[PDB]
């Protein structure tokens, strides 16, 4: 059989939410994707031998309340919290994104450090590890450019959802 998963990708503008999503959906790096496009995208994959259909909301709007988005997130099963390792402000926003999610919703999440290909690092892996530990969630390093960690990020989130469902 198969299992469907309703996922949401959040994080500051320009961290690579769309690039990550498109790597999952289409398996290549789309470097120019309209920063204002918010949509859900579906992709069939296989995770630990089970056919898995992922529906992924790639967030992009700036408003505090956006009806369709909020109804999606209210019923979202897991969230990727994405920052960029070269942008300290994106990492500082993570705890605010976590707060907003809890507000709309124990919720499966994965902390994602994207742009790991860039040498101009400003956020240390160890800081990201501290934060993920404080929430009791996984931390995964990614590059949407090279595709490093992309499956790890989404598949780890699915694995976190499986665990949550057992409870
Ligand atoms: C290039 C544009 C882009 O990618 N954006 C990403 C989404 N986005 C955004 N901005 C933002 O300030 N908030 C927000 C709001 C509206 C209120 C309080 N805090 C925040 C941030 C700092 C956490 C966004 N909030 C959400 C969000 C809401 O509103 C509710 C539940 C879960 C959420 F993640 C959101 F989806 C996007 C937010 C801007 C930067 C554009
Ligand atoms: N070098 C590098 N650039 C990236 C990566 N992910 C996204 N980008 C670039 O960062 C910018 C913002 O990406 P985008 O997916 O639009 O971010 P979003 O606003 O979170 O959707 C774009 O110019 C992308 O080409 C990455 O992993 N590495
Ligand atoms: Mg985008």
């Amino acid at each position: 059989g198969m299992t469907e998963y309703k996922l949401v990708v959040v994080g500051a503008c320009g961290v690579g939410k769309s690039a990550l999503t498109i790597q999952l959906i289409q398996n290549h790096f789309v470097d120019e994707y309209d920063p204002t496009i918010e949509d859900s995208y579906r992709k069939q994959v296989v995770i630990d031998g089970e056919t898995s259909l992922l529906d992924i909301l790639d967030t992009a709007g700036q408003e505090e309340y956006s009806a369709m988005r909020d109804q999606y997130m209210r019923t979202g099963e897991g969230f990727l919290l994405v920052f960029a390792i070269n942008n300290t402000k994106s990492f500082e926003d993570i705890h605010h994104y976590r707060e907003q999610i809890k507000r709309v919703k124990d919720v499966p999440m994965v902390l994602v450090g994207n742009k790991s290909d860039l040498p101009s690092r400003t956020v240390d892996t160890k800081q990201a590890q501290d934060l993920a530990r404080s929430y009791g969630i996984p931390f995964i390093e990614t590059s949407a450019k090279t595709r490093q960690g992309v499956d790890d990020a989404f598949y780890t989130l699915v694995r976190e959802i499986r665990k949550h469902k057992e409870k």
